């Protein structure tokens, strides 16, 4: 049970500090000593690992449960998945800060990463047929991923401060990363 | 006079923590004592509005400079505006921290926005030239600047952490903000 309270807490202070945030802090928020933490976390970057296939995991289950296979316009799905991403954002504030963090911090090994595109397979097919080219290429992937999250964060966060548009803000920032991150 | 201070640690620790004033360290950092605060800016939302426009001038002051004359084409000019943002944002890391917090407090009044706008002509009607309507409606305003100040950001992020590919990513990232908020 110390684990999960380990990713809970960490969860809360990566969101509000990065990855910057503290080993000690996260410790106590979890009501554990901070060597304890290291038992189960032999290294911060082993911690940071373990936290984003956990968020991920998370999102991914999320999202396949509102996966409507009938939709079978790419543009529509692509919508669909969007709207999906942005309503488990706005449930859950701090994972997808943390997530964002964590997504762009280059301390994610390899082995994470591939572990990563294996939860929802056909929605990274969906990907390969959509997506500019060069936001696929080993060089610019992870930034196509940092816009793409900056896009939906700027979205989450104008539809949790302003929710009498909420769904006027979603369907224009879907809109807006359509084109942006999309080929003709 | 001693002002300019004030106005230099409040740049830093709403750098640091967001638009919450511990004027004590602000203050502190600053020289002065405590009330002695007030006293050269009355209300806390004026010393948002206040600094704010202190921000937004620095950074049109450093544009300005780039600024040229023969280059007609909506497009170029645009990108000399992206890529001085990211200029001036990669070599005043508080600053821009400190501006992006203060644009989304919806503190500013429109005196502040008018006085801000009025600070760069050409700039405005830049956007009411090449931006999509929809962003440049009362509603949908400050959602359109907040998705080109998360590009912005983001591309600032990966250009300041590479920075062998810094001037693909600012080009990657104005590629993917002009898609996704200028006329079709
Ligand atoms: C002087 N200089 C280099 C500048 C000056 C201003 C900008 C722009 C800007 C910066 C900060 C803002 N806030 C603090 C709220 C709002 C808008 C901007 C410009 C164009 C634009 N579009 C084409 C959509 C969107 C934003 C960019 C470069
Ligand atoms: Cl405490």
């Amino acid at each position: 049970d110390k684990k999960q309270a380990l990713l809970e807490a960490a969860t809360q202070a990566i969101a509000q500090s990065g990855i910057a945030a503290s080993t000690a802090v996260i410790a106590r928020n979890a009501g554990v000593a901070e060597g304890t933490l290291f038992r189960y976390f032999a290294t911060k970057d082993e911690l940071i690992n373990t936290l984003y296939l956990h968020l991920k995991q998370d999102l991914c289950q999320s999202m396949i449960m509102e996966l409507d296979r009938s939709i079978t316009d790419a543009k529509m799905m692509t919508r669909f998945i969007w709207n999906s991403y942005i309503s488990w954002g706005l449930n859950h504030p701090a994972r997808h800060r943390a997530i964002r963090q964590l997504a762009v911090s280059e301390k994610l090994t390899k082995e994470t990463e591939q572990r990563a595109d294996d939860m929802f397979p056909e929605l990274r097919d969906l990907c390969h047929r959509s997506v500019l080219m060069v936001f696929m290429s080993d060089e610019y992937r992870a930034f196509g991923d940092g816009l793409f999250l900056a896009l939906a964060e700027t979205t989450m966060d104008f539809a949790a401060r302003d929710p009498a548009r909420a769904g006027e803000y979603i369907a224009l920032g879907f809109e807006a990363m359509w084109r942006a991150l999309t080929r003709e």
